[PDB]
């Protein structure tokens, strides 16, 4: 599947986030794209 834009959302153990970012939790609640 396609990348992630840091600041966008996302799901730990389903999509993955471009690169150096990770497609994960950014928080506690929210999940979105970090590094």
């Amino acid at each position: 599947q396609q990348c992630v834009k840091k600041d966008e959302l996302c799901i730990p153990y389903y999509l993955d986030c471009c690169e150096p970012l990770e497609c994960k939790k950014v928080n506690w609640w929210d999940h979105k794209c970090i590094g």
